[PDB]
């Protein structure tokens, strides 16, 4: 039975799951539909960081138009934007209560298939025989059930 | 190292910026393990991609807010175009930092600490955070930095 016989890292998904905690936003095990404060709120978040990526991009292409190579510690900026982009679109699942790794994980596969198949002359990727598409709404189904 | 005896399954799965770098080898794309300044063509499809896959998410969250308006109980099947939608939106978010060689968990790790560190703090009276005392920001110029070396 039990006795004194008887723990993955976390990830970054989990790591919104703590840090809604830590705010008092109480976010759902399983998936929840959101109230409609929540989805502008989530919409807001993700127009605002986008654009920010957006703006860093065009500034580091304008400095590589003027004829700068830009050196490693230049990409920082881009790189912290990129990660508060990641931290809200967790953000998001998590408080959909949609474990963003299951679902993630269903995208990667549909994509590494993909990824085998051929490309045509002009360098577009073509899908192999066989490809399954990433199936989602089967994801979220084995989500609510488990 | 090795032997008869090895169990060859990790007891843990690859992260999801893992799973980017596995993604680049499998289109030929082998990208870089430490910080590489890239070309300007790299910054232009990565922004490309960006743009793309936010609006199709911005347009979905839309279309659900235009039902919820209309006096419709979502249910949690009406959140998978969405739930796959940012999915996407993290598949090339992490496929940008792969791409300049930049570890996306180093970089989210630091992201993490201070956002966790800054929920520590206490509330205003309207609700808005405020940063605890010994509040130190994300210093993500360090990470990079470090990225570069052994």
């Amino acid at each position: 039975g039990i006795d004194p016989f008887t723990p993955c890292p976390p990830t970054n998904a989990e790591r919104l799951h703590e840090f809604h905690r830590a705010i008092g936003a109480a976010t759902p095990e399983r998936p929840t539909p959101p109230p409609p404060e929540l989805l502008r709120l989530r919409q807001t978040l993700l127009d605002e960081e986008s654009a920010e990526v957006r703006a860093e991009i065009d500034h580091l292409l304008a400095r590589q138009a003027a004829g700068e190579a830009l050196s490693a510690g230049d990409l920082a900026p881009l790189a912290h934007e990129l990660a508060d982009l990641l931290y809200v679109t967790y953000g998001a699942l998590d408080q959909l209560g949609i474990d963003a790794d299951a679902v993630f994980a269903e995208v990667h596969r549909a994509n590494l298939s993909k990824a085998s198949g051929p490309r045509r002359a002009d360098g577009k990727q073509l899908k192999p025989e066989g490809w399954r598409p990433a199936d989602v709404r089967g994801v979220i189904e084995r989500l609510q059930h488990a």
